């Protein structure tokens, strides 16, 4: 089987993507932001307290002829962003993009954070690291990957993330037509759970390539690219004006700028972010302070390499005996 869904900016900034989804019977359409950097897959719905919701479309378990509660399961995640949501959990049927999996753990969110509530556009998550990560007690619950993996043509999914427009997650099969030149595999280590990799080095703009290994995570419910920190001033040195904010939370910029671009190694090839990718906009409505789409990684523990890299690539999640990623420019 394969499936293939189109996913949509929830804004004029890509801030996040949305993918419809399909859950019970009668099916019941969500639009979940699907996350290669976590692994439940849980939704506003009926039981969330009805004042933190807040123009989201909810899912109802008792109108879904199958769904079954999973008897004293519960979960509960908190994300790097601090948000955090929980509640308890029903198996149901789920399709994406015509892909089904059966008795797939929808986790229903009795309780969100308000950077949850506040996000209309956003029905909850799906999310697409490894299993291992999780959140359901007592017992741990599969990624819709994992359940759908051995029904699939091939053991991968994708991400074609768009620049402001839309792009498609395919399951099952690499799109031939979606991308240029050929696909870079390169190694994933699991042991934390994430699609973890090591990129062989960057360059800023036109300047030479530094080769350096940067560990990181493919992350598709991050927005941003957080780097270490010496990676990260050598890109905002050359933007005049740019600065680092402890007001504002990381580099800002003048908005007349026009921006470098920043190229990132996959073993020998490179993906190029163009500038305008690293965009993200004024500070507050009608500021000539425009927020960096490129932040340091010193405070989260990790490196991420999140929509404003992913979206300058196809890349191929592949969820083979030894897991690998793959990417390509397109």
């Amino acid at each position: 089987s394969t499936g293939s869904a189109t996913t949509t900016p929830i804004d004029s900034l890509d801030d996040a993507y949305i993918t419809p989804v399909q859950i019970g019977t009668p099916a019941q359409t969500l639009n979940l932001d699907f996350d290669t950097g976590s692994s439940d897959l849980w939704v506003f719905s009926s039981e969330t307290t009805a004042s933190e919701v807040d123009g989201q479309t909810i899912y109802t378990p008792s109108k879904s002829t199958t769904a079954k509660l999973l008897s004293g399961a519960t979960w509960s995640i908190s994300y790097g962003d601090g948000s955090s949501s929980s509640g308890d959990v029903y198996t149901d049927t789920v399709s994406v993009g015509g892909l089904t999996v059966t008795g797939q753990a929808v986790e229903s969110a009795k309780k969100v954070s308000s950077s949850f509530t506040e996000d209309s556009t956003i029905d909850g998550l799906l999310g697409l690291a490894f299993s291992t990560l999780n959140t359901v007690s007592p017992t741990q619950q599969k990624t819709f990957f994992d359940n759908a993996k051995a029904s699939l043509d091939s053991p991968v999914f994708t991400a074609d993330l768009g620049y402001h427009a839309p792009g498609t997650y395919n399951f099952g099969f690499i799109d031939t037509t979606a991308y240029t030149g050929s696909i870079t595999y390169t190694a994933v280590s699991t042991k934390q759970g994430f699609w973890e990799w090591t990129s062989t080095g960057y360059a800023v703009g036109s300047g030479t390539f530094k080769s350096t290994s940067i560990d990181g995570i493919a992350d598709t419910g991050t927005t941003l690219l957080y780097l270490p920190a010496t990676v990260v001033s050598a890109y905002w040195a050359q933007v005049s004006g740019a600065k680092s904010s402890s007001s504002v939370g990381g580099y800002v910029f003048p908005c007349s700028a026009t921006l470098p671009s920043f190229t990132f190694g996959v073993g020998s090839a490179r993906i190029v972010i163009p500038g305008d990718y690293i965009d993200f906009g004024p500070i507050s409505t009608g500021s000539s302070s425009c927020f960096g789409g490129i932040q340091s990684s010193a405070g989260i523990g990790i490196n991420i390499f999140g929509d404003v890299a992913l979206k300058a690539a196809f890349v191929v999640f592949n969820g083979a005996t030894t897991p690998t990623l793959g990417f390509a420019s397109k």
